[PDB]
């Protein structure tokens, strides 16, 4: 019980952090798409 575990998606624009089995999500960087 960290912060999250399933998969959750984590909106912040131009990318997403996604939730996992362990809470800590993975956010990458890279460019926004078209809106």
């Amino acid at each position: 019980e960290q912060e999250c575990t399933p998969g959750q998606t984590k909106k912040q624009d131009c990318n997403t952090c996604n939730c996992t089995p362990t809470g800590v999500w993975a956010c990458t960087r890279k460019g926004c798409p078209p809106h």
